[PDB]
């Protein structure tokens, strides 16, 4: 039956230049809002069109990518994570964004401060989402435990919904982006002096807090799909987790789905989210016409309308200024309090590391300690000694 794609394939069959794009959205609503702002998009040009290449997950992404720079020939723009842009940046592969005429004013400082190296903007940040705290209202009322503001009441409530049901209720994946929120929010950071460190005591104290959890029965960990494929199995009760799953909880969810900010240190602020999702980037070895392309796409993406419409398609955050003053994002708030809550929650965000071995980093060396901690019961320090080694001796090499 028709879609978007075969809209798209009809455009770009017209177009005199195609601009491809290859992204790491494998479905759902990301990849119907990508594919509907595109459609929009291609519409508007006169045969100069975007053309969306799925690569599959983002880590699939960023190997094709690899991949496309040694057969030496790459897209016109992809998606990019921080640390993907620097690695891109050591083989001078992406264009300055301004230089292609792309105007960031009113884009979020927070956003447009980490797609800069050396003072240059390489990325325009497209996809942005924050972590947030998914509840199951209906478990919270049946044992009249409120809402958690703060990490103390958040394991507090954790442990009384554990025990009353008779089941972990806190689920977790153990893996560097969920550690993130507790590190962070234990005074946690990852660079000192501008050494990537690991295993400081607030990365120690934020595993043992999960492991903690785990044995005390508080905490479920799960080790196969996203927290959202596994929903239905046992109680619920929480879970911290992209603000890009939205959709897919909605859809899940067998019970009233409640979104609130994040518990923090206090009740004088929510918690930081860590900030995940993707920026778009523009390739050198692009055509001047496919260049300008690019520089009409990313103009669109970064309109209010288009931002608007992707973000509240998805729970992605907004980019813009001007978007919260689009009529149709404004509607949107209005009938769903969970907007509101999500970019009140954008609001209080840290960023990973940019260095060009973070993905590798994050993924094969730091996941993997918090995976032999929660899974495989290591002893934390051990665990986060022996990824701080394997990080040092790969930074090395
Ligand atoms: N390659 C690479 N990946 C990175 C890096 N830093 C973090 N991440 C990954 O970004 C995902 C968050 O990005 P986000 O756009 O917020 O959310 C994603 C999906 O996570 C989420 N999703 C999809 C299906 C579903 O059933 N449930 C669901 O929540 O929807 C979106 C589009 O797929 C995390 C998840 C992870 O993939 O396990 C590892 C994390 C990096 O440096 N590199
Ligand atoms: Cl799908
Ligand atoms: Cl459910």
């Amino acid at each position: 039956m028709m879609k978007p794609e075969d809209v798209i394939k009809e455009q770009c069959a017209r177009a005199k230049v195609v601009a491809e794009l290859w992204h790491g959205f494998t479905g759902g609503a990301p990849k119907a809002a990508l594919e509907n702002l595109v459609v929009e998009f291609n519409k508007a040009q006169q045969g100069r069109c975007v053309r969306p290449v799925p690569q599959g997950g983002y880590r699939d992404l960023s190997t094709k990518i690899k991949a496309a720079f040694a057969a030496g020939k790459v897209p016109t723009m992809a998606q990019a994570f921080e640390n993907n842009i620097a690695l891109y940046l050591e083989a001078k592969a992406l264009l300055p964004i301004e230089s292609l005429g792309v105007k960031l004013q009113g884009v979020n400082l927070t956003f447009l401060n980490a797609v800069r190296f050396g003072g240059v903007v390489y990325g325009v940040p497209f996809n942005k989402a924050i972590q947030v705290l998914y509840y199951n209202k209906d478990l919270l009322k049946k044992h009249g435990v409120p809402v958690p503001a703060t990490l103390e009441e958040f394991v507090a409530a954790a442990k009384k919904l554990s025990r009353a049901e008779g089941g972990p209720v806190y689920w977790f994946q153990p893996d560097a982006s969920t550690f993130a929120y507790f590190f962070f929010n234990l005074g946690g950071s990852y660079l000192k002096d501008g050494k990537l460190v690991l295993n400081s005591k607030e990365a120690v104290e934020a595993l043992t807090l999960l492991q903690n959890g785990v044995k005390e029965g508080w905490a479920k960990p799960i080790t196969s799909g996203y927290i959202n494929q596994n929903l239905g199995s046992g109680p619920y009760a929480f879970s911290v987790d992209t603000s890009a799953g939205y959709t897919y909880y909605l859809r899940a969810a067998k019970f009233d789905l409640g979104v609130a900010t994040l518990p923090g240190r206090t009740k004088g602020q929510p918690g930081y989210g860590l900030v995940q999702g993707t920026n778009l980037v523009v390739f050198r070895q692009a055509s001047k016409e496919e260049q300008a392309v690019a520089k009409d796409f990313l103009e669109f993406v970064l309109s209010p309308r288009a931002q608007a419409v992707f973000a509240t398609a998805t729970g992605y955050v907004p980019v813009t200024e001007g978007a919260l003053k689009d009529p149709v994002y404004q509607a949107y708030a209005a009938e769903n309090p969970d907007y509101a809550t999500i970019v009140r929650q954008s609001r209080y965000a840290k960023f990973e590391p940019a260095l060009a071995e973070w993905e590798q980093i994050r993924f094969d060396i730091l996941g993997q300690a918090i995976k032999e901690a929660i899974l495989n019961k290591a002893d934390p320090k051990a665990a986060l000694d022996r990824a701080q080694k394997l990080a040092e001796d790969l930074l090395s090499s």
